[PDB]
């Protein structure tokens, strides 16, 4: 179970689903059984986004054309549209007024977390704060439902951008599938691509000198697609100067928002990492989702880039802190890459990005801190240490002289020599301090127990209300 | 004999499964017609240069186009530094170019440009009637076999960029290009065209288009882009979206052809269908054509680009005009084609009829046996003498008729018939031709041919097409 044989698997899962519109007066029974005559169906379930839909997974790919060769084109009378053929569908009943199952019901797979003003009560009517931590990660991570409905939406912006590019891919990174995803976050996907006789034969292509002309050029023009053909795309924006070239959109049909680059191998490197970092031990994902929750209340993170800490800053924070535990809670990436041999051993344009992909080839941790130290010892730790002199290394587990002058200096693990995060100021990172010493001081000096008898905030809780 | 519409079809298919390959420097015929054999039949293919040997490759079956895709690699300069839109061109180059093993045969190369004037005005001297002079010129003028082929593929390579989301999309040609009147080295002109089971009706998610126009210029600005960054091989790519029809101009290197993109004349069509019929009825039209069309280049009444002159369309109309004027006339009038078309043939677009005969058989022959000495003259003497300012040109009634508005040369469209195809041409440039005209009448009713001939002097058409 490596992680790249998941990526394979979900995408070849997403390869052989569809989306259909469902009726108003929907009968569940009678939509699963006509869509069985097309083929076997593996897993299907039902969502709320301006009506129900219904995610249709086929154990076959060949029920997906079967189902196609069925369906037919919309006719109005302005009667323009562009005829994209899709794995989106819209079914409506032959006589709508001669049905009367109205009452079902049907369950809906939810796909956003519920807000912080109805999850506190539940924090507060827990028994300990690792408990509380373990509640809110499981209202906010990822669904399997909302996971298959990412890896579909990467399939069909795949089949959209295979108009012009028949061998690609759209693979998804970052926290959609680093096991740090929580509802309602963003999908970042990358757009990747992949003799006999007496002649070398190649296509005549035209040649532009860098990955960054051809890049942009090719998203602007995907771009452009989306916006004007693309069934369900909206509020299309170029980035094309970014570091990395960019495009963002909404998809409409599965509700998320999504980002578009290409050939970001590095990032699907870290997307790994973080993948095995979370595999783990639980308390690491527990960790995160309550500081990266702690952040956004406390205004220490934002929708917009900026100044801001950024949660994948906050994260590789939260990583460094668990690598200097006693004992550690888990390993470096040194340690990770003198476990590697040659079929994990990645070499990326001059960075060496290899590490074990096997997760049994690491020993496990012999730490056995509770999430009630380790939260509050966190807020201990930043809140005492030293950014002045000191950067997070997370090849080495160490602190280390920093190579560059920025208030927060923090080790880009690949890509060494960059700071990840380059974008903080000494007014934000002063008042992230502010916040961890406030933090750590309530939940040391809280009288849990008073707390609970007069029905107020504690642990947790406390910590995720303003100050 | 075929019809118009059954031609372009057939043209279109070919050219669908057809591919440009660049060859080799050192190239061996047999061996690379004995390789891509292996991929499928080959029905057709020629050579011809264009800064190194390039070859039409012309499959039985669009399959075999699949099949070398199949085997064919990415460059890999720099290790993305190229867009890797996969289409039909492709660049042959030796594996061990070090083991050539057969003698060098050298290769047919079949030409896409005609030769010069001067170099045309001795064969036209040498010749032994004007007649005659004027079947050499349109045989050294007139679109090859290879160059039609060629056209029709720019068309089809075109065409696979649009269907990436419009799938049942055509891109055909028109004008010059189709309609027998077409000569090496003109532009060719591009059309893009776009034409009970369960209880549950159905239905695909698909995005809405604006309204014809801005539909239009969106379509055309991207196809545009995707020309210029996704080529490979277009250039001078030009978006001309706020005309009166909204178009997009380019080169194409590999097929050495300007292109003119736009969407949708279902009318300029019909009109090059005309064209075609008047082309096929009697070879003294295009040999007219051709002769009148070279004269007024020689002159200066027409120009590469567009402003005040005469075009060689409102010209090519002009000379059809004078055809239906004969006694009989040598080609029928487009009412007279109309009483001859039937339900299959009524085509009605945007409020204007365009219906017309498709079928030759249909037509009667013409019983003018006049040569092309006197239509030449008798040209230059019917426009030397029009009255331009009351009169007009109406192709439908084959008749001189009054002028709907005020303008130096009235030419009726016979389609949109509120038109002037001639309204561009101001009175300088109408008296000019008319000048030239009567000028040329006048060269040819009083030159001795004979003593020219003997003189080694030009004489007949070579005499007319040398500037005044
Ligand atoms: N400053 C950065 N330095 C190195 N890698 C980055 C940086 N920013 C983003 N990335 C990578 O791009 C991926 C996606 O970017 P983001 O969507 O902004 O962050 P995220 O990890 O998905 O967390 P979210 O979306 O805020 S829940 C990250 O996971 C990183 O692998
Ligand atoms: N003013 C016009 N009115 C009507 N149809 C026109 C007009 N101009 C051009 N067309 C149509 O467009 C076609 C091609 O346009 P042009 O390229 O300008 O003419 P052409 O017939 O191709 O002659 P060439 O290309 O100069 S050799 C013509 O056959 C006409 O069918
Ligand atoms: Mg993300």
């Amino acid at each position: 179970k490596t992680f790249t044989e998941v990526q394979t698997e979900r995408l070849e899962q997403a390869d052989r689903s569809v989306l259909i519109k469902c009726p108003s007066k929907l009968n569940e029974k009678k939509l699963l059984q006509y869509l069985s005559s097309h083929g076997k169906i593996d897993n299907y379930f039902f969502f709320e986004n301006r009506g129900i839909h219904a995610l249709i997974e086929f154990s076959e790919k060949s029920s997906v054309a079967s189902l196609q060769a069925v369906t037919g084109i919309p006719k109005a009378a302005e009667h323009h549209v562009v005829p994209y053929k899709s794995r989106l569908f819209t079914f409506t009943l032959k006589n709508p007024g001669s049905q009367a199952a109205e009452e079902r019901p049907v369950k809906i797979s939810p796909q956003s977390h519920i807000p912080v003003n109805e999850l506190i009560p539940k924090l507060c009517h827990a028994d300990s704060i690792s408990s509380q931590m373990y509640i809110l990660l499981n209202e906010y991570q990822l669904t399997e439902e909302n996971i298959k409905l990412r890896y579909l939406a990467c399939s069909l912006v795949r089949d959209f951008a295979r108009a012009y590019f028949p061998d690609s891919t759209v693979k998804p990174f970052g926290s959609s599938v680093n096991t740090f995803g929580k509802l309602g976050c963003d999908v970042d996907m990358f757009l990747d691509f992949h003799k006999k006789g007496p002649f070398e034969m190649e296509y005549q292509m035209k040649r532009l000198p860098s990955e960054r002309l051809a890049t942009q050029k090719i998203l602007s023009i995907i771009g452009d697609c989306l916006d004007n053909f693309g069934p369900g795309y909206s509020s299309v924006q170029k980035i094309l100067n970014a570091r990395c070239p960019l495009v963002k959109f909404s998809h409409q049909p599965t509700g998320f928002q999504c980002d578009l680059s290409v050939s970001n191998s590095i990032a699907i490197r870290c997307s790994e990492l973080l993948y095995i970092y979370g595999c783990l031990d639980p308390r690491v994902r527990a960790l995160v989702f309550s500081l990266r929750c702690w952040a956004r209340v406390h205004g220490l993170t934002n929708s917009v880039p900026g100044t801001w800490i950024t949660n994948f800053s906050l994260t590789m924070m939260i990583m460094f802190f668990l690598q200097k535990r006693s004992p550690p809670i888990i390993p470096t990436l040194d340690q990770l890459k003198e476990l590697a041999d040659e079929k994990d051993k990645h070499v990326i344009g001059g960075y060496d990005c290899s590490f074990v992909s096997d997760l049994s080839k690491i020993k496990p941790t012999k730490n056995t801190e509770t999430l009630d130290e380790l939260l509050c010892d966190f807020f201990q730790y930043f809140g005492n240490f030293d950014f002045r002199k000191n950067s997070l290394n997370l090849r080495k587990g160490k602190e280390v002289n920093k190579p560059e002058s920025s208030p927060l200096y923090i080790w880009n693990p690949f890509e060494q020599d960059l700071n990840i995060s380059k974008n903080v100021n000494q007014p934000q990172l002063e008042k992230f301090v502010a916040m961890a010493r406030e933090s750590a001081w309530i939940l040391q000096k809280e009288d849990k127990t008073q707390q609970m008898i007069n029905k107020e905030p504690w642990g947790l809780a406390a910590v995720l209300i303003p100050f």
